C-alpha cells in the first residue's frame, strides 16, 4: 500500500527443495525398475 | 567498463543443482547402510 511489507512469497533457495523432491522420485523409480528387470540369484 | 556485459556468474536456479547433488549422495549413504545393518533372509 505505502511501505514494503513481506507477504506470501517464496525465495530462490526453495529451488533446492523442488529439484530435490523431483529428482528423489526419479532416482527411486530408476533403482526399483533396475532390480525388477535385472535377474537375481540365491547366494549364501 | 562502460556497458552491462554478462560474465562468469551463476544464477539462482543453480541452487537446485547443488542441493540435488548434496542430498543425492546423502540418500545413497542412508539406503546402503540400511541394507548392510538390516539383516537378510533367503526367500524363493
Amino acid at each position: 500500500e505505502g511501505c514494503p511489507t513481506n507477504g506470501p512469497k517464496i525465495p530462490s533457495i526453495a529451488t533446492g527443495m523442488v529439484g530435490a523432491l523431483l529428482l528423489l522420485l526419479v532416482v527411486a523409480l530408476g533403482i526399483g525398475l533396475f532390480m525388477r528387470r535385472r535377474h537375481i540369484v540365491r547366494k549364501r
